[PDB]
This record gives C-alpha cells, structure tokens and sequence, in this order.
C-alpha cells in the first residue's frame, strides 16, 4: 500500500450520517445524535430551553442507612473521600465541555445534584445485581422534582474504588448526565426487557462515541483495551453543549495531550507507555499537540474535526470535538499514520516507518528516524507563498509520494520529472542548493508556466529512488 492509501483511510474512518446505513442501522451525525441523546427535551434551565448556561448546586448528602430513597433502595450512605474526588473530576469535566459551574454545597443543604450509595432492595438484603441510576431534570414525583438524584450501588467494586476502577468513574459521568438531561442513546424496546447493540436506533450506541451507552465499543469496530473512557466522549459533547452551549473558555492556551500534557486532566493524559488514553478533545483556542511520542504501538492520528484516531494501541479511542482546531501531532516508536487538517500543522512521526499528510496550510513535517513518506494529494497542500517543509528528509531512505495524482488521472504519465518547465500540466521539476541544503520539489499541477506546487526540503533528495509517483 502506499502512503496515500494509508491517508484515504483513516481519512474514510467511521464515516457517518447523511443517510447511510451501519450494521444495518441507521447511522447519525454527531449532531442526530447529540440531539437524539437529548430527545426528552429537559433542561435545568425549562422544558425544551437550549443553549442556556446554567449554574448548580451539588452535594454528598449523609444518607442514614435504613432510610430507603425514592426508588426503593436502601442501605443507604454517605459518599466516601474517594467517591467524592473522583465525582468532583467527573463533574469538572462536564463544565469543561459546556457552559455548566457546579457550586458544592453542604451536606445538609438543598442541592440540584446529589450523590448517594444504595446496597440494599430491602431491609437486611444486598443487592448484588444493580450499578446506578440517576433522574433527569424536571421529574415530578409525588409534586416534588426529582431530577439531579444520582444512585450507586457500592456493593459493586467499582463504585466503592471508582479511583482505581475506571468503570466507576465512567459511571458517575454517565449518571451526572442523566442529572444534566442525557438519555441513553436509545429505548431499545425491541429487546423487551433483555436488550442488545441490536435494538439501538442508531448504529454509533456505542462507547466508541458516547458514555452514556452500554454498548461495547466493538459494535461500531472500536477497541477500548478492557478500559471505559472518563469523560464526556464525541456525542455527548454534542448533546450538553445543545443543552447548555459550548464552553469557549477552555483550555484556551496552547495545550498538549497525551504525553508532556499541561492540560491537569488525569483523561487527557498519560505518563507512561501503559497508561492508556481513551477521549474526546474539546479546545477553544491556542495551538495545541496531541503528543503520542511515549507510545510503541502503530498508532493513526487524524486531526480534523469529529475524526477518530488509533493511539496507544488501541482503536478508535481519541476523537476531536466538532468546531476544534488541533494543530500538531506527534507519534510514538511505531510505524505511524498521521494525517493534518487545514491548518498550519507540525506533524512528527518519530521512529518507525511513518506516513505524513499535512493537507492544506503551511506544514512543518518532520519523518524522524525510519523510513518516512510524505504525501500530497492537492497543489493547496503546498502553495506557492506557503510552502510545506520537510524537515528530516534522506534520500534512500524517505519518500515523497505524489501517486495520488496519475491514478486520478489515470494515466501514468501526468506526473513525470523534467529539467525545465514548458507549462505542460504534469511536469515536475528539482532543484538543489548545496549551499543552503535545500531542495525545491515543484511541480505543475494546474497547467500554468508557473507551478502551483512548491514543497521545501531539508536534505538531498535523489529522483530515481525517493518518490512515488
Ligand atoms: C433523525 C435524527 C433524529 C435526531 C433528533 C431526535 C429525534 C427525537
Ligand atoms: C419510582 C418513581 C420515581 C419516578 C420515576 C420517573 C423516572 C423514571
Ligand atoms: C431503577 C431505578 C431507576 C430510576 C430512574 C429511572
Ligand atoms: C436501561 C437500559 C440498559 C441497557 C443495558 C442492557
Ligand atoms: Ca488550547
Ligand atoms: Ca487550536
Ligand atoms: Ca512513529
Ligand atoms: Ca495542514
Ligand atoms: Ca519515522
Ligand atoms: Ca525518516
Ligand atoms: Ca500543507
Ligand atoms: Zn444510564
């Protein structure tokens, strides 16, 4: 395969929406969904009232043990110090997200969110069985508004150590969502009481794209690793900033995920080739870097918009907000993928036999050690007054792939090196200064005199071994 068959990949990753079919389901949009997720229409701000921002309450009341709450249950108590830090990053990393402050309050004072644990169905009997449940805004019982009540069952390891047990924190997020006004991304009311991912509404049920599903990430080709994402994944990002508005305040600096990460979330951030991330990246502002450098697995990082990337080892587990902008990437030890957006990207492969695409913009591509191979697929890639740089560029190792171009042409002789130009359509032309070691790589996509492609190298680059053409 060459290096542009790699780019139209991932580029072609977990296409969705527009009427097409998955699994023989219907596939959303990120906005279908975000909307579907939220389709009870309830908000802490009124019934159907979207884009609002919102200010709540939240505290750990100290339930008393033989009480029993609204749903039945009891046993009841107190969340723990570790329940409680790991509920607070939880609720901070909605409010990252979408227009939400979370205020706690004490323990005995009214609150819109609360937390408690359940273990008991009855008097002296332990529930085994049940996770946690939660009731959306605006519920009215008995004359009396529910929403924001948030249940755990602590007989369950997970809610009792959701520190050192993902699926719990996982957990507290999925529920506060329920107490900001998310549904489960379906009814599933085919499945009778004993539902599968076959009665979903949607083929992206899945958390590949939202933790408010409990279907595996496998169904839509994900692959989470045996762990379950922290924080609010793409979908979900879409339903709360419908509810509440996006939160252009956040991480508005320049910000690195992953590895070297200043973002002080433990979600968006690793120290250790083991440590995996799993994410959505919400970002308002800045020039960021998605820094997988400390992985060894082969990795695929795409930095467009609402695409999903393979980092870590795992599938499909790091995506990009709709409306973000990403600017650089860089790969680990393995043989990469790594595919820019429009705009000025720094991409670094790193060691290993990697593929670079910086698509439209200025790019600064640096192959590292290994065997490289840069792609272009337009003449905008690299305009003439905003040339791509190849930084690192060895001749008889790297390669500069430009097949993209004869195979839409069809014909194998559209691209083809000349000594100098004659505003044929096609030709391409090198040029080397020894002086300065840079070589010129231009070529005449468009059919003018002068060419509408100009790629800057760092290094020699030799025409018999270094292309694909
Ligand atoms: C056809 C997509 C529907 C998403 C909006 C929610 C409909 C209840
Ligand atoms: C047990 C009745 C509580 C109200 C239920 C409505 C939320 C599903
Ligand atoms: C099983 C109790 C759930 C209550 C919220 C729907
Ligand atoms: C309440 C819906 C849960 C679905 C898990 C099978
Ligand atoms: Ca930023
Ligand atoms: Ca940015
Ligand atoms: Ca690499
Ligand atoms: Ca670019
Ligand atoms: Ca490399
Ligand atoms: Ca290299
Ligand atoms: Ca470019
Ligand atoms: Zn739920």
């Amino acid at each position: 395969t060459t290096g542009y068959d790699a780019v139209d990949d991932l580029l072609h990753y977990h296409e969705r929406g527009n009427g097409i079919q998955i699994n023989g389901k219907d596939s959303f949009s990120n906005e279908q969904a975000g909307l579907f997720i939220t389709r009870e229409n309830q908000t802490w701000n009124g019934y159907k009232v979207f884009g609002q921002p919102v200010k709540l309450t939240f505290s750990f009341p100290d339930y008393k043990f033989s009480s029993t709450n609204v749903a039945g249950d009891t046993g009841l108590s107190k969340f723990s110090a570790e329940q409680q830090q790991q509920a607070k990053l939880s609720l901070q990393s909605w409010a990252d997200v979408a227009n939400i402050t979370f205020t706690e309050v004490a323990a005995g004072q009214k609150a819109n969110i609360t937390f408690g644990n359940y273990s008991q169905d009855r008097p002296g009997h332990y529930d085994y069985g049940t996770q946690a449940y939660a009731f959306l805004p605006n519920t009215i019982w008995q004359g009396q508004d529910l929403g924001g009540q948030t249940w755990y069952n602590v007989n369950q390891s997970n809610v009792k150590h959701p520190a050192t047990e993902d699926y719990g924190r996982q957990t507290f997020t999925h529920e506060i969502g329920h107490a900001l006004g998310l549904s489960h991304p379906g009814d599933y009311n085919a499945g009778e009481g004993n539902p599968t991912y076959n009665d979903v509404t949607y083929a992206e049920d899945t958390r590949q794209f939202s933790l408010m599903s409990y279907w595996s990430e496998t169904n839509t080709g994900g692959d989470n690793g045996g762990h379950y994402a922290a924080a609010p994944l793409l979908d979900d990002i879409a339903a709360i900033q419908h509810l509440y508005g996006a939160n252009l305040s956040t991480r508005t600096g320049d910000t690195v995920y992953g590895f070297n990460s200043n973002t002080g979330r433990d979600f968006l951030s690793t120290t250790s080739n083991s440590q995996k991330v799993i994410f959505a990246a919400w970002d308002a502002g800045g020039n960021d870097t998605f820094d997988f450098s400390g992985y060894t697995a082969n990795q695929r990082i795409n930095l467009n918009e609402k695409s999903f990337s393979d980092v870590g080892g795992l599938k499909g587990n790091v995506s990009i907000a709709a409306g973000v902008t990403i600017e650089n990437a860089i790969g680990g030890s393995g043989n990469d993928v790594i595919v820019g957006n429009a705009a000025n990207n720094v991409l670094k492969g790193g060691a290993g036999n990697d593929v670079l695409f910086g698509g439209g913009g200025a790019d600064e591509l640096w192959g590292g050690a290994g065997k490289d191979i840069f792609v272009f697929s337009a003449a905008s890639d690299s305009a003439p007054g905003a040339s791509d740089w190849i930084r690192d560029f060895q001749k008889g190792i790297d390669k500069i792939d430009l097949s993209f171009f004869n195979k839409e042409a069809n014909s194998s002789d559209f691209i083809h090196f000349v000594d100098h130009f004659s505003g044929t359509a096609g030709e391409a032309l090198l040029s080397y200064n020894a002086s300065s070691n840079v070589t010129d790589l231009s070529v005449n996509i468009g059919g003018h005199q002068a060419p509408d492609f100009l790629v800057k190298i760092v290094g020699q680059v030799d025409v018999a071994t270094d292309f694909i053409v």
